[PDB]
């Protein structure tokens, strides 16, 4: 019930939410049924339209227009945004020179400049390039502020979870908004796009920028705004807020336009009758510019312009049915579209099985325009889980397309033209970012970043201490030209041991055999050195990393890789070596094919053994650091020791053994030298974090050696690649992957093809950021380099992509 017989006079667009079933005068009454019988009459007057006229100047103050142009109006708040423009002989915002905002120039009684966060739905990135005609206000804001080429959203690229990622720092599987449509299985309730179960508050999970700022005492502005409000008089109420007395003026903003997403989903990204919907956010941008402007307010707020996600060329025809691949397509709920999400429609039906579901959907035509996962082995760059709302079974679907249940279900639902949702590493789907402000930067051009980063910085901007999130704190500094957060290196938790020789030959019943017993103070001194770390200033380029949990570990020296190696999980953390460009290659000679030797620095008891893989028929292994790259016949017989060996499935041996013999070589002559860091990930309930040692689900039959869920690399070089990756003056660049450990390659379609058609291809989807890294290993890399710590930073976050320009 709402009692709807209370006025909104002198109430209009009111900052404290009223509880019914008393009657709403605020910028959401609309939404729940709930504004007061006069709420249009008084807060949503029309009369005379959005701009003043010659013959409006100076005129006596008729209370019903929809903005003034009398005299009062600048000390009331309340002119038309053109107002000194017409009357007064003034410049539009966009025909000014732009000038450095060094200080922010506010006028008294304000504390802080205000932040404004202006957000435009399916703003594609390359729309700043190519409709830049179109759009003068935002090109001026772009050009003279901070911009990157393109913003990446979080998975899936759909509107809500980008839209809540942008408010909290978290990825879509913690803040718990995992689609546009979803089922809860512990409240056994669904969240609808229509509807009022959106609304209950259990949905929305982590803390979003405005709960942030109010208990920390900063003012927030209602951020959403009812659709049939328009336009003009969203922006008209901002600046009605911004001239509020000290005591009662919220310090944040939020605008958000449906467009150009509306208009994309029925034209298609670049259609014609898209260059209208740019032109009317353009003409929106300039209103509230020159509405700052009479109000001296230009050049004290910090405006941020941001979107959500891209749009993509998507039509009916290119729509692929589960009715073409499952028989028994009515025992499933399919959540369909641009992802797909499946479960069984009735949890009383002990027949649903999803493995022949999985081996239904894999690999069956030629052209297949999707391709099924269990969610736990979907690409970990995706962080999409770790949610009870997150169905099991996933389907990938290629960009341009849709997947649907039954074709009934398209035709009794062309319509649209454009979509979005697709793999968040997809050019199309990029969105954007500026920011322009006294806080920002001037002129200034920044890389490519995640959306998951601005949380942090929107705090940076508004002197609040951020909730737990996504982002690295830190990694955003080079935007601001002040506010910045001076973040310091975590400390190391566990130090290493540095064992020597300890042990005889004869110690060891591992079931292992090699051929090296074949017989000089030149080569024997010289061996020593390298047991000691004489070569570790080649191999080891930026300090060892550091471990940041209690554990027990080793640091091994090599001639050709040290390793820093686990007395409790058998293996080591991490095994770094150089190659340079002048490397070669060489190949596993005949006689030490299954050579494994034990460790004389290592005990017995803390080494595996051989006789649980020749007992294990699944499971073989494989070394971290590759006998082929190795320096010297000599040194060969270090990478066969039981201390380099880590447990591998077959099907990714054939992975494994691609990447070292070929893949290494080529990005040492492409990169002039490269230094690898490799080693083993267990996430056995895929929370993206490193398991402990009782989470593990898996061991090599009849040992306590653990399987990892995953293997990683770290590739790093000169970003001058003029220089050698050993000898680097300057910036660092780096690429890394976090392989998925499987004993298929049914991920694969074209895996019974020569590894030369498909391992890179792998890789490249299994793309990751060397942050991604740090979560699930508990290890932190690049602690002694001659950068600054914030660069470090950004070079941490960065996600090598492999799509085009
Ligand atoms: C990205 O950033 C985020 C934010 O930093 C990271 O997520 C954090 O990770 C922590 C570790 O996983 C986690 O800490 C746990 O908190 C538990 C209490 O959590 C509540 O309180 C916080 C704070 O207000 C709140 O934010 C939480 O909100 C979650 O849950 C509600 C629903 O209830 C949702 O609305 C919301 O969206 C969010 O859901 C997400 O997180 C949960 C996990 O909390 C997932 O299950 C969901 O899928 C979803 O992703 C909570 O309301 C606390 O109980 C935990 O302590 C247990 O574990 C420790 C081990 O140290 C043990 O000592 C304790 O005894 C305890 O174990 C007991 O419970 C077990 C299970 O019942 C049981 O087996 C044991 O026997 C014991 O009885 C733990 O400390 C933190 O909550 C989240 N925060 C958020 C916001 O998600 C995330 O890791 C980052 N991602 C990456 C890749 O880096
Ligand atoms: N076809 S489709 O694409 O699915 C599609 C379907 C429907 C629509 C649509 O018309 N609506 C009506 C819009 C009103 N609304 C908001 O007011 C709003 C703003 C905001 O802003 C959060 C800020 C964003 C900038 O950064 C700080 C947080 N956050 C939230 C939620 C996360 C808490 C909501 C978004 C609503 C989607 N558009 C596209
Ligand atoms: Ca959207
Ligand atoms: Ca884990
Ligand atoms: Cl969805
Ligand atoms: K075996
Ligand atoms: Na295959
Ligand atoms: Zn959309």
């Amino acid at each position: 019930w709402t009692a709807t017989s209370g006025s909104c006079k002198g109430r209009c667009f009111e900052l404290q939410e009223v509880g019914p079933p008393d009657c709403r005068c605020d910028n959401l009454c609309k939404s729940y049924s709930s504004c007061c019988h006069d709420f249009d009459e008084l807060c949503l007057k029309t009369a005379r339209g959005w701009e003043c006229t010659k013959d409006r100047c100076g005129e006596v103050r008729n209370e019903e227009n929809a903005c003034h142009c009398s005299e009062d109006c600048l000390s009331r708040g309340d002119c038309c945004t053109n107002y000194q423009v017409v009357c007064k002989g003034e410049s539009h915002w966009v025909d000014d020179d732009c000038e450095e905002i060094k200080v922010p120039e506010c006028p008294a009684g304000f504390v802080r400049p205000p932040l404004i966060i202006f957000s435009v739905d399916g703003f594609r990135a390359s729309y700043m390039k190519k409709g830049s005609k179109v759009m003068p206000n935002i090109e001026k804001l772009r050009s003279c502020g901070t911009h990157a080429p393109y913003m990446r959203p979080v998975y899936p690229t759909k509107t809500f979870p980008n839209l809540y990622t942008l408010a909290t720092g978290l990825y879509p599987e913690s803040h718990g908004i995992v689609g546009n449509s979803m089922y809860d299985p512990v409240f056994d309730a669904s969240f609808h796009l229509r509807g009022r179960e959106k609304f209950n508050h259990r949905w929305w999970g982590g803390q979003p920028l405005w709960i942030t700022a109010t208990k920390q005492g900063v003012r927030a502005g209602t951020f959403f705004w009812s659709v049939s409000i328009p336009h003009e008089r969203r922006i008209l109420t901002i600046l009605q807020w911004l001239s509020l007395p000290d005591n009662e003026r919220p310090s944040v903003y939020a605008f958000y336009s449906e467009q150009p997403d509306f208009s994309g989903h029925k034209y298609g990204p670049f259609g014609p009758e898209m260059t209208n919907p740019l032109r009317e956010i353009d003409k929106t941008v300039g209103q509230l510019m020159d509405g700052l402007k009479q109000l001296r307010l230009h050049r004290c707020v910090n405006v941020i312009f941001v979107g959500d996600h891209g749009m993509e060329d998507v039509t009916c025809d290119r729509t692929e049915f589960l009715s073409n691949y499952l028989t028994n397509v009515d025992d499933i709920t399919l959540v369909p579209g641009t992802l797909g999400r499946i479960r069984a429609k009735s949890i009383n039906n002990s027949k649903y099985d999803p493995k022949t579901i999985i081996a239904a959907l894999t690999c069956k035509k030629p052209d297949q325009h999707f391709k099924p996962y269990m969610k736990q082995h979907l690409p970990k760059r995706l962080h999409y889980a770790n949610n009870r709302r997150i169905e099991d079974i996933h389907l990938l679907v290629d960009r341009r397309w849709h997947v649907a249940r039954k074709p009934l279900d398209v035709y009794k639902k062309c319509f649209f033209q454009g979509d979005h949702g697709f793999d968040n590493k997809v050019n199309s789907m990029q969105t954007v970012f500026v920011g322009y402000g006294p806080t920002f930067k001037y002129r200034t051009k920044v890389p490519p970043f995640e959306n998951i980063e601005l949380y942090n910085v929107m705090c940076d901007l508004l002197g609040l201490k951020p909730a737990p999130n996504n982002g690295t704190h830190g990694s955003l500094n080079h935007l601001l030209r002040t506010n910045t957060f001076r973040p310091t290196m975590p400390d190391e938790v566990s130090r290493p041991n540095y064992p020597g020789i300890m042990y005889l030959q004869s110690e060891f019943d591992l079931g292992c055999t090699c051929d090296d017993k074949v017989e000089n103070k030149l080569e024997e001194l010289n061996k020593r050195l390298h047991t000691k770390g004489s070569t570790k200033e080649r191999h080891l380029l930026y300090g060892r990393p550091a471990v940041l949990y209690r554990t027990s570990y080793d640091i091994l020296y090599h001639t050709d890789f040290e390793s820093g190696y686990s007395e409790i999980f058998l293996m080591p953390l991490w095994t770094s070596y150089t190659i340079s460009k002048q490397a070669e290659v060489s190949s596993i000679p005949e006689h030490l094919t299954n050579c494994v030797r034990p460790d004389v620095r290592v005990s017995p008891g803390f080494s595996q053994n051989c006789l649980a893989y020749k007992n294990d028929k699944q499971m073989s292994y494989g070394f971290l650091f590759p006998p082929y790259l190795s320096s010297s016949p000599e040194a060969k017989y270090d990478a066969f020791l039981v201390t380099n060996m880590v447990p591998m499935y077959p099907a990714f041996k054939r992975v494994w053994a691609y990447f070292q013999r070929v893949l290494v070589k080529k990005y040492a002559s492409e990169r002039n030298g490269v230094n690898v860091i490799s080693g083993p990930i267990f996430d056995y309930n895929y929370d993206g974090l490193r398991d402990t040692e009782d989470e593990i689900k898996q061991y090599v039959e009849g040992s306590s050696i653990p399987v990892p869920t995953h293997y990683y690399s770290i590739i790093t070089s000169c970003l001058d690649f003029t220089q050698p990756a050993d000898k680097c003056d300057g910036p660092l660049s780096v690429s890394s992957f976090i392989l998925p450990h499987r004993p298929d390659n049914d991920e694969s379609c074209n895996s019974s093809e020569d590894e030369s058609k498909w391992v890179e291809e792998l890789m490249k989807m299994h793309t990751a950021r060397v942050r991604d890294i740090e979560h699930l290993t508990g290890l932190d890399f690049y602690r002694k380099t001659s950068r600054s710590y914030s660069e470090i930073l950004t070079l941490k976050t960065y996600l090598h992509t492999y799509e085009s320009e």
